[PDB]
């Protein structure tokens, strides 16, 4: 008997199935490490999860694992397994076991400069994967670089299913967000689209009134079409007190960019969420052309929808919610 498994001071209690613990990374409430199945005999990915405290934690838990399991597609990130405690009273973490890729997207543009080819592969995996979630109509919502995980020969899945809801960072947040539909997660792809061409974000706002300088910087002063929706007052009348700003060609962004990913580009960084491009417009684009192939783009075979309304459950009913949803992994 080792006792259970420690990675940098904190307990991480999955063995004795999953050993040799390697610390991946960190977010606010949960690290993730890679470890061996001595089962699969081959090396994994594993979350450790402490949503306890908070009802929206024990939410965004509920709705990933639930999400997760019911979907099946090739650019979506899977669970093998989920370990928690014998008894309720003694689940204070919950570890969710998935495959183990190469990398992400973020630390890949950090260090590699792609290869227009390269580029093309990668956003067609992305809107092939975003065709099935929205297929179930579900919304991402957090479509980032370091959301986006790639193996050794360069085959894309999508994960971090936390924030998903049926029909976020900074960086990547669609302008009416700040100012959800299925339109927001085109606008994150479109951003994506932007970071994999230059290897740098192409709206890095410290805050959201940031944000929207950044975004204005490049499309320019929005019109009154763009402005007028279910509008916040004061978002609005900051806009329309700022002085006009001129619109950026994209070939002027990036000149030495695709001419048809930057026909793409443009549909999918639309200021109006109406006017922006659907996710199999995006995949009928000329610019994914070679990779398009309507005959092996699966989609869900129905809409998702929980049995629960999840925001109105009072945390602890939320903790037995997700001690019953990880009772299938239980051994007996
Ligand atoms: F729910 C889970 C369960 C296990 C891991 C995650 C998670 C959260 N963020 O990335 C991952 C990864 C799942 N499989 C992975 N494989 C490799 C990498 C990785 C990232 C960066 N450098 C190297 C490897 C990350 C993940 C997760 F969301």
């Amino acid at each position: 008997g080792a006792g259970p498994e420690m990675v940098r001071g904190q307990v991480f209690d999955v063995g004795p199935r999953y050993t040799n613990l390697s610390y991946i990374g960190e977010g606010a409430y949960g690290m993730v490490c890679s470890a061996y199945d001595n089962v699969n005999k081959v090396r994994v990915a594993i979350k450790k999860i402490s949503p306890f405290e908070h009802q929206t934690y024990c939410q965004r838990t509920l709705r990933e694992i639930k999400i997760l399991l019911r979907f099946r597609h090739e650019n979506i990130i899977g669970i093998n397994d989920i370990i928690r405690a014998p008894t309720i009273e003694q689940m204070k973490d919950v570890y969710i076991v998935q495959d183990l890729m190469e990398t992400d997207l973020y630390k890949l543009l950090k260090t590699q400069h792609l290869s227009n080819d390269h580029i093309c592969y990668f956003l067609y995996q992305i809107l092939r994967g975003l065709k099935y979630i929205h297929s179930a109509n579900v919304l991402h919502r957090d479509l980032k670089p370091s959301n986006l995980l790639l193996n050794t020969t360069c085959d894309l899945k999508i994960c971090d299913f936390g924030l998903a809801r049926v029909a976020a960072t900074r960086w990547y947040r669609a302008p009416e967000i700040m100012l959800y539909t299925k339109s927001i997660d085109i606008w994150s792809v479109g951003c994506i689209l932007a970071e994999m061409l230059s290897n740098r974000p192409i709206f890095p706002g410290k805050h959201y009134l940031d944000q929207l300088n950044h975004i204005l910087g490049i499309l320019g002063s929005p019109s009154q079409e763009d402005l007028n929706c279910i509008i916040n007052l004061k978002a609005r009348n900051y806009l329309l007190s700022l002085p006009h700003k001129n619109k950026v060609p994209w070939n002027r962004l990036f000149p030495n960019a695709d001419s048809k990913a930057l026909d793409l580009l443009d549909k999918m960084l639309t200021f109006n969420p109406h006017k922006r491009i659907e996710v199999e417009q995006a995949l009928a684009h000329p610019y994914l052309e070679q990779y398009y192939d309507p005959s092996d783009e699966p989609i869900a075979e129905a809409p998702f929808k929980f049995d629960m309304e999840l925001d109105d459950l009072p945390k602890e009913k939320l903790k037995e919610l997700i001690f019953e949803e990880t009772a299938r992994f239980q051994p007996g």
